[PDB]
């Protein structure tokens, strides 16, 4: 056996699921609120 899991596990990541990563920032969601005048 040269042949058995693959690595198509790797795969499994490299598609990244969820892209919105903890980086929900990426949007920049948090203002500073600058409501200002």
């Amino acid at each position: 056996k040269n042949v058995k899991s693959k690595i198509g596990s790797t795969e499994n990541l490299k598609h990244q699921p969820g892209g919105g990563k903890v980086q929900i920032i990426n949007k920049k969601l948090d203002l500073s609120n600058v409501q200002s005048k």
